[PDB]
């Protein structure tokens, strides 16, 4: 194992210092990082020196202690949103606010710096992930949340309707910091790619949708002139149809008849329509057709494409451990809220490799070796070879037989 | 049982979690009787201990149960199972608190702080999954001039800046709970149904074992009566050469059998071929070349 880890990592002065490990990586082999000892590496690299004066400098330095400090400053940030939002506000912002907003740009200047590090490349390679294009949207709409609240009472609900929005997208971003755990990131991946199958799900349930919608609108109140309204009638009642309300009061009204009513004056029924039950014709229609068949179809997808998935999101997870690590491993101590300050101070031997070497020598000659004995011991190559010289030999035995002749 | 070093006593008794379970459920059974009898503002928080205890000991029944052939098993894939129940549980947990934080802000702008707020977070949309949706309180008219019905006229309230999204956010919030993740750990339980059900019939076989010896070591009586129990407490060579001659003789057969076995193998049977041959062809050819001399 020791020699194994030494000829893993060590500078190249011939590759220009790179270790076998960046090599890999940056081929994206995406098997050699999955190997066992490649991942004990990772996690010994990821617990740092303490592997269980100077204390204050190695264990402040350590990536687990630093990624720990950077998710209790963000539920301490994500408790103090929660309690702003639901709290009543008056004309200026508390202690909280303020706070929360200095997270906010202090992040958005982290980023700005992390980009910073041609520029073109950089943008392309910064876009290359979706969470940091998703965190610059979610800064950019609470900057005009912020900056709407403040102007005046008109304006000042809007702004608070959209703090209130945006939260959403912050208790969301949880799943980033779970990804690191080993059981629970895979579940993510997962959720990510049945996705689309739900997608395709949605299309049809909402074409189905629809046309139930429109045939129940238009049914019933035959004379009425345009309006918005039809649209959102359209939608309403067949979606919550879905989970389990089906409106029973509305299926089918009575309509016209002679009802002397309880405990009050006669009410005379209305005339009724043209055609009504026609309506509970088609909505049982429409919900044998929804609630049953498409579901559990869908639920067979899920179950075919789980197992093919699973092992597939292990290994890419695997794989994005080690960038994990290594982002972590090059950040600041400190966390968003007080990095301003780390931002002030940033802008202010041969035998050995002899040895690796016959080791590597040594291992490709027993696994040449090891690979051709294999070869040979194929019941293949006995069989070829005993079917040759058995041929070989027959013919050279009839030969000397009836050469044998002349000699009698 | 326990008194049968201490310490390794002790640490055996608490691998088993059912007899930690059930020291817990008697203390807080006898906590529940000391304040029953300590008058009248105690007696009812006894009441609702005995109440919430009860329950323990109506789910002990599995292990009762465990006896059973085909019932064992289905306990322990339970068990199993709880745990991608928990997971699954954290992510319905993140949803469901951002959808009540998002539906109590957008509504009830101005209001002081209190606890009811947590308790609103979590009231609806927890019971939104089991198919209550509250149809009611989805979108209410607010603000119109409504004459209402056998009565005065109601003016309506004023509405609110935005509620519209709190439908929207309904519609996804349901849409990925009711949907997605529940379908999901069906496919979990399908996938892992298989693997478990084997070897919890295995482990269960084991346990059969102990099962047996404990209840063939405990007294004939049963708890109620055993206080008498405790009261009662307190105060052939050849047949050996045979078995080993027919061990003896079992093993030489698995022994033969298995050389035999062995050598029947395709492979040893190539290999010896390859290798006479080989040789036998050498020996030929060497013949052949001296018989020219003879000739
Ligand atoms: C091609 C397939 C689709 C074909 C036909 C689709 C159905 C079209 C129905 C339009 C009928 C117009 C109408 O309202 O007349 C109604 C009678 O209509 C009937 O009773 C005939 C039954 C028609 C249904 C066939 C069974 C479906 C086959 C299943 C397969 C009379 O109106 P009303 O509803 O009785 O209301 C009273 C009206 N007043 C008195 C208030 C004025
Ligand atoms: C990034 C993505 C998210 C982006 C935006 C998230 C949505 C933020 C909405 C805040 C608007 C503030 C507001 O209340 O103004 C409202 C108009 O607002 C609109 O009608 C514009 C439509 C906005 C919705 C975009 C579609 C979603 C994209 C889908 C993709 C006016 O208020 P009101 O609701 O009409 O109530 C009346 C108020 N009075 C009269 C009582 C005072
Ligand atoms: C106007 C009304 C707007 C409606 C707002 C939404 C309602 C709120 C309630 C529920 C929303 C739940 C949405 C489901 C989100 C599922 C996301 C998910 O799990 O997939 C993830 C996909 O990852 C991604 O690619 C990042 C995409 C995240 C975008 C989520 C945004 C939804 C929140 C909307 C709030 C509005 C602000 C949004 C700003 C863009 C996990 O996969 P991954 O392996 O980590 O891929 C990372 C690639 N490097
Ligand atoms: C304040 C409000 C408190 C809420 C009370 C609960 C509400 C009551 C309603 C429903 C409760 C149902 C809980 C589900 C229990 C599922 C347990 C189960 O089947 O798994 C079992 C796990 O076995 C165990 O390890 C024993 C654990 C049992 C603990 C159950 C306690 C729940 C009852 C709560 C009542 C309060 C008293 C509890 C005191 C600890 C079966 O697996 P096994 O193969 O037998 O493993 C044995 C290991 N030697
Ligand atoms: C998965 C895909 C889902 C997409 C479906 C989106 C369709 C939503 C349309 C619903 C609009 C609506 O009903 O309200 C419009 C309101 C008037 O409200 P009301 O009085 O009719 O209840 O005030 C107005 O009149 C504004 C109307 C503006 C609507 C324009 C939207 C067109 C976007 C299509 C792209
Ligand atoms: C799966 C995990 C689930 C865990 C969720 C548990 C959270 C439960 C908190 C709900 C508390 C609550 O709303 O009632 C507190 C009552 C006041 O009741 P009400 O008038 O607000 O309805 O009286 C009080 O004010 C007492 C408040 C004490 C609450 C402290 C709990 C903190 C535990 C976290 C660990
Ligand atoms: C198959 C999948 C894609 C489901 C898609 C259905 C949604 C597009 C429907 C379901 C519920 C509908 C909502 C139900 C109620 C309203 C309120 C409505 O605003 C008002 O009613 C104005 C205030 C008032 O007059 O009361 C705007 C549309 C909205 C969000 C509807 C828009 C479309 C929604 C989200
Ligand atoms: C995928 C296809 C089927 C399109 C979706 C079908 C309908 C949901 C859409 C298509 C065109 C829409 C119409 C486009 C134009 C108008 C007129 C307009 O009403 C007014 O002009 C009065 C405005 C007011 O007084 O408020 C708004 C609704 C209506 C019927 C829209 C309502 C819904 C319609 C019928
Ligand atoms: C995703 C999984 C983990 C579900 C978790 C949700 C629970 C934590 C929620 C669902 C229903 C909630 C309960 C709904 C109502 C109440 C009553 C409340 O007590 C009172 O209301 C005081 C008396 C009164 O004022 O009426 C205490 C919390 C409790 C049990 C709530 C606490 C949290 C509960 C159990
Ligand atoms: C995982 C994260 C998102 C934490 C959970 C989010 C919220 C459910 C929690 C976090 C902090 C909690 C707050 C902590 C302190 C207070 C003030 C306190 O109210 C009082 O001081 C008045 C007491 C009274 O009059 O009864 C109780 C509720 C509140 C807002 C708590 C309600 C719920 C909050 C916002």
């Amino acid at each position: 194992e020791q020699l194994a880890m030494k000829l893993l990592t060590y500078e190249l002065k011939n590759w220009s210092n790179a270790t076998c490990l960046q090599l890999a990586v940056a081929a994206k082999h995406r098997d050699f990082i999955a190997h066992t000892c490649s991942q004990m590496l990772l996690t010994d690299m990821w617990m740092g020196r303490l592997r269980m004066g100077r204390k204050i400098y190695e264990f402040y330095n350590a990536p687990i202690v630093k990624f720990w400090f950077y998710t209790l400053a963000y539920i301490g940030y994500l408790m103090l949103f929660n309690y702003i939002v639901l709290v009543k506000m008056e004309r200026w912002p508390s202690t909280q606010e303020w706070i929360v907003i200095s997270y906010i740009f202090t992040l958005g200047i982290e980023k700005m710096r992390e980009i910073l590090m041609k520029l073109l490349q950089k943008v392309k390679v910064w876009l290359q992930e979706y969470w940091n294009v998703t965190d610059l949207i979610a800064i950019l709409l609470f900057s005009v949340g912020m900056i709407l609240r403040l102007q005046d009472q008109p304006f000042r609900s809007d702004g608070r309707v959209i703090y209130c929005v945006n939260i959403i997208y912050w208790y969301i971003r949880l799943l980033d910091i779970f990804g690191v755990n080993k059981y629970l990131g895979p579940y993510v991946m997962m959720i990510g790619k049945m996705m689309i199958d739900m997608m395709y799900f949605v299309i049809i349930m909402l074409v189905v949708l629809m046309s139930f919608g429109v045939a129940r609108q238009a049914i019933l109140f035959p004379n009425e002139e345009p309006s918005w309204k039809l649209a959102k009638n359209i939608f309403y009642m067949p979606y919550w149809m879905i989970y389990g309300e089906v409106f029973a009061d509305q299926i089918d009204p009575p309509c016209g008849q002679n009802e002397t009513r309880e405990d009050g004056k006669t009410i005379q029924l209305p005339p009724c329509k043209t055609g009504a039950w026609i309506v509970p014709a088609i909505m049982a229609c429409y919900l044998l057709v929804a609630n049953i068949l498409l579901v559990n179809l869908l639920i067979a997808v899920f179950n075919n494409t789980f197992f093919e998935v699973k092992s597939i999101s292990n290994q890419v997870w695997k794989f994005q451990r080690y960038q994990l690590i290594m982002t972590f491993h090059e950040r600041p101590v400190l966390p968003p809220p007080l990095i301003i300050f780390s931002h002030m101070t940033m802008i202010f031997t041969d035998d050995e490799l002899k040895k690796v070497h016959d080791f590597e020598e040594q291992c490709i000659e027993e696994y040449f070796r090891e690979k051709d004995d294999r070869f040979n011991s194929s019941n293949d190559e006995r069989i070829r070879v005993t079917s040759e010289r058995v041929e070989n030999m027959s013919m050279r035995l009839e030969e000397v037989n009836e050469r044998e002749h002349s000699m009698k």
